[PDB]
Formats: structure tokens, C-alpha cells, sequence
């Protein structure tokens, strides 16, 4: 985030904030949750993101022939 701000926890609330702004892939979301901020490894981060997305069940939107998740429209 600006000036090195960025999420320090990987949560449903944080994912919801991003997916309500624009559709995003899993790769796109992972970029928002950086080890330098959270202290979680890439494996730990992808695993809890998977849990969050399974629960949230956001709408799938196909963009560039790739599934994106969206909480907008
Ligand atoms: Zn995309």
C-alpha cells in the first residue's frame, strides 16, 4: 500500500475490501498480503486465502479467459 502500508492480517474483511473495488484473481490478491507486513509465509498466506475465498464464495467473473472473483456487480 502507499508508503509501505499494507495489510498485516489476512482476513475476510480485507479480501472483501479488495473484491468490492474490482475483480481480482488469486495471484492479484496474494500481492496485497506481503510477508514483509504479515510475517506469514507464502504457503501460509495462500492457504488462509483459500479458506477465506471458499467461505466468501464471491462471484466468478471471466476476464482475459481467467476466473476473477468479484464482490462488485
Ligand atoms: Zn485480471
Amino acid at each position: 500500500g502507499p508508503l509501505g502500508s499494507g495489510d498485516v492480517q489476512v482476513t475476510e474483511d480485507a479480501v472483501r475490501r479488495y473484491l468490492t473495488r474490482k475483480p481480482m484473481t488469486t495471484k492479484d490478491l496474494l500481492k496485497k498480503f506481503q510477508t514483509k507486513k504479515t510475517g506469514l509465509s507464502s504457503e501460509q498466506t495462500v492457504n488462509v486465502l483459500a479458506q477465506i475465498l471458499k467461505r466468501l464464495n464471491p462471484e466468478r467473473k471471466m476476464i482475459n479467459d481467467k476466473m476473477h472473483f468479484s464482490l462488485k456487480e
